[PDB]
């Protein structure tokens, strides 16, 4: 899956040079987006899709949310090198042009580009039954960021402080996991702690937007992380400096997932565990930037930055990554 | 289909407030590409997937020009606004991580953005077998277009000469008409003028950037359009006057496709029969425009614009859209 993927990552980066020197040139491939010189700014560009949370979509017959899902993929991870979202297209390639399933599919889809202030521009439908067995929606999302105000993490040093906000539950990453281990047993109608099982896997996912450009413009922040595939790996590709953690404690689905014989140290390398986004500020920004982010949402100190190099240390949970 | 893509479309026009009289403001959806107002110029983006031509690669397990298609899909698009394209991002989506496969579409991925001169700077791999039934490629592009220097259409008037670049075959558009209709009838392995099926139907879309780009700069243009799904209705998206034309004889696959029963009116509303792009210039500039493009490629002068509205009379074969 590396070994598949690095075949176009190294082709990727040899084209760089096409644009070196030019309107456009681009950062370095690997991070939450990609940034292009413009000369005072950089556009930050970014692709994600929604991933298989759409096969509970179609199983239910619910899909006036998974527009959230995408536009929160897109427009959480343009946050992490410090842009404001703009705009975004959207890549729709179905099995059938179902209106209804359209119709529903545009509803989400305005909820979240209104959550996060961007304008759906333009994208493209396909309809290939032959490839496509359902609905898959992902899409490419713009923003932008001055040039010296890109948040990458080089700033991390140890003794920063690390605050985590609230998901709102399993987002978009792990439902293949979820899906396998949890729907053949307990039916997608399995009611868990006052919900059922279909959704607590369509619950859509968290957009940070309103509260990371507020806090971004409000203190000094050295990292920004969405908790998205991976899980607490994501932090790693913010810095090398190492990681000293509370996490919260462990409920809803991600309880009924452990419990089904899935190991903590796992759990937290493929869901977010109840927090989607991370913060990295310097310690002396930290009671202002917890004011700010509660105030959009429930936000944890977690816990800081360690001169240790490369361990993530969930220290309540015993374990290490 | 149209009326199912209408929920999604109206959703998009909704959110185009979201940015009014901000950086990022954009423009009508429907064009070739969408732009952004970003002051000084505009950003152009768009979006398109290669099709089930993916499923004649996997077919015969040759994806090493795949990447060709996509990139060509997207940055011909972007010239249809006047735009230089800038850089690529790409959206796979895989039953499994092949890395025979993968290291297939990067040689191609590659040789697409050398002869674009694009970047590519990011992308998502999804790896998503209940939902993908192949390999599935697509991307978007931006490009960057200068105020006052955007070329829509609305400069098009009766009298206006109609030139045609040749396309390389059957670029990537058609491609489920022609499997169903063909392989099953031929075979993969049948050899038409010296090419295998196969050949005919893998070979990689034509990318225009060096000459639309040298001729936009040269010579005063009025409308350009890259011939894509839709054939040459796509010439009514960029005026609402006529055309009268004479298209090239079909030959090699389209041929083919023609003596299986396919009528003519149906495959020029389908297949690029020949010419994949065509420009719009004042009949002053006809000769230029076509000393410049036959540089290139061989090119062909189609016909004018006219007064008869909304039609286009393909006169040599007695066809009206
Ligand atoms: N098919 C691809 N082509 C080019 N770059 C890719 C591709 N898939 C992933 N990448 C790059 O790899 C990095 C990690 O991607 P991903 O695993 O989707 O995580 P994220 O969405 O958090 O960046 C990103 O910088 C992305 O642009
Ligand atoms: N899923 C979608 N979401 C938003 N806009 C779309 C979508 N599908 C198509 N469009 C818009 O409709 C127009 C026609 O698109 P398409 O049929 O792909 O033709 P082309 O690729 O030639 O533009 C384009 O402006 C495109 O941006």
């Amino acid at each position: 899956t590396a070994r598949a993927l690095r075949e176009i990552i190294r082709t990727a980066r040899e084209t760089f040079k096409l644009r070196k020197g030019k309107v456009g040139e681009p950062g370095d491939i690997g991070h939450y987006a990609a940034l292009l010189d413009f000369g005072n700014f950089y556009l930050a560009m970014t692709t994600d899709g929604v991933g298989t949370k759409v096969l509970v979509a179609e199983a239910v017959g619910k899909f006036d949310t998974i527009g959230i899902d995408m536009i929160a993929m897109n427009v959480n991870d343009l946050l992490c090198v410090g842009a404001e979202p703009l705009a975004l297209v959207d890549y729709f390639a179905v099995k059938e042009p179902n209106e209804e399933v359209f119709k529903q599919v545009a509803k989400g889809l305005y909820k979240g580009a209104e959550e996060a202030g961007v304008a759906i521009v333009g994208g493209e439908t396909a309809v290939m039954p032959d490839l496509i067995n359902g609905y898959d929606l992902a899409g490419t999302a713009i923003g932008i960021v001055e040039k010296g105000k890109v948040i990458t993490g080089e700033r991390i040093r140890p003794g920063d402080s690390v605050i985590g906000i609230s998901s709102s539950g399993i987002h978009s990453n792990g439902l293949t996991l979820a899906r396998k281990l949890l729907i053949p047993k307990y039916g997608l109608d399995y009611e868990y702690e006052g919900r059922k099982l279909w959704e607590w896997l369509l619950e859509p996912t968290r957009i940070y937007v309103r509260p990371i450009l507020e806090l971004i413009n409000s203190v000094e922040v050295h990292g920004l992380a969405h908790i998205t595939g991976g899980g607490l790996l994501n932090l790693k590709r913010l810095t090398n400096y190492g990681f000293e953690l509370e996490m919260p404690p462990i409920e809803g689905i991600f309880k009924l997932i452990h419990e089904n014989g899935v190991p903590l140290d796992e759990m937290f390398r493929v869901f977010n565990m109840g927090v989607g986004f991370i913060v990295v500020v310097p310690q002396e920004e930290k009671e202002e930037a917890l004011e700010i982010l509660s105030r959009h949402y429930k936000s944890y100190e977690l816990g800081n930055v360690t001169r240790e190099l490369g361990k993530i240390k969930v220290k309540n949970y015993g374990i290490t990554l």
